[PDB]
């Protein structure tokens, strides 16, 4: 799909209030009660992460509009997951500036915008065993491949390639740059990743400049950004959670019309042992997450408290 000339041209003209200036640079920063302006958000970010010539302000502004038109009217997987998963990057990209290129920090800008882009609400397992042809395409990381395939053709449309000013490497390292930085929002992934940048920490043999211990870390960046919601205020965490519980169980709902057991976390019938997950998750991937991210870039550490104030939460909805 392709955005009309009428929106491209709305958010060339958009202007940020001075108010969220001061707001969009802190890690907390909930984007949910201003819907009109996310696109014009991710153009300010772009615009004070890597300048105001970073790319074509035309070519930006088509770009924009057309990934916003690509994401489907899904409960947790749409527009709005997008911009809050690049708003978590441009926060640690300015927390953290000069340990990252400018091509690094133009391709995970635009990798979590275009991240979950076209999500059909199923998870890689519902494709997988369903035998959807998604899955026969791509064997391991299903819809992360697809996603990738995805941001590949908006850049084929018409006026959308901000990357073409590239030179022919520059290029082809940013493409590559966000193909990883997309594979690695699968989180069958994040543990194994997880585990080695731990074993390269506690050992000090993680080196930034090595590009495989690179790589590495801006995948637990990857994962950090997507799971952000873990790391807003109580009320909004709380917000989120029903949106991805509300996706969750329509995959469940759609097994139990084809004869299928859900796991619990895909069964509605399940709300009450939500608490009890939740716990497990911040347990097993949240807290693990944010805690090697903040010992590998320390300027992250709100992260981690955020995360950690959200597990007393969560412990104490199951206290009583
Ligand atoms: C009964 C029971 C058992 C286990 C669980 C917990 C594992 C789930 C909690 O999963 C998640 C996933 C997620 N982000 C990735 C996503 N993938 N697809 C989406 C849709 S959201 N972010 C958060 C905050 N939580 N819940 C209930
Ligand atoms: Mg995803
Ligand atoms: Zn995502």
């Amino acid at each position: 799909s392709i955005c009309t000339s009428e929106e491209w041209q709305g958010l060339m003209q958009f202007t940020l209030p001075v108010r969220l200036c001061k707001e969009i640079e802190l890690f907390h920063f909930d984007i949910g009660p201003f819907e009109n302006m996310w696109p014009g958000i991710f153009v300010y970010m772009v615009h004070r992460s890597c300048g105001t010539s970073c790319f074509e302000l035309e070519k930006l502004c088509r770009f924009i509009m057309s990934v916003k038109k690509n994401y489907r009217r899904v409960p947790y997987h749409n527009w709005k997951h997008a911009v809050t998963v690049a708003h978590c990057m441009y926060a640690i990209l300015q927390n953290n500036h000069t340990l990252f290129t400018d091509l690094e920090r133009k391709g995970l800008l635009i990798a979590c915008l275009c991240h979950d882009l076209d999500h059909r609400g199923f998870s890689n397992s519902y494709l997988q065993k369903f035998d959807h042809p998604l899955a026969a395409l791509y064997s391991t990381s299903t819809m992360e491949q697809h996603h990738f395939s995805q941001t590949v053709s908006i850049l084929q449309l018409e006026g959308h390639n901000i990357f073409s000013t590239l030179s022919s490497s520059e290029y082809e390292q940013v493409l590559e740059i966000i193909r990883k930085a997309i594979i690695a929002t699968d989180l069958a992934l994040y543990f194994g990743n997880r585990k080695q940048l731990e074993e390269m920490y506690q050992t000090g043999s993680l080196n930034l400049n090595n590009q495989s211990h690179r790589d590495r870390v801006i995948g637990l960046m990857m994962t950090a950004c997507d799971l952000c919601s873990v790391t807003k205020l109580w009320p909004v965490t709380k917000l989120t959670a029903n949106d991805i519980y509300a996706e969750f169980w329509a995959e469940g709902d759609e097994m139990k019309k084809l004869g299928i057991q859900p796991i619990p976390m895909m069964d509605r019938d399940k709300k009450d042992e939500v608490p009890q997950g939740q716990l497990g998750f911040y347990n097993a991937v949240a807290i693990p997450c944010y805690t090697t991210l903040t010992q590998i870039l320390p300027p992250t550490e709100p992260l981690l408290k955020a995360c950690r104030d959200n597990l007393s939460q969560w412990e104490k909805v199951i206290r009583g």
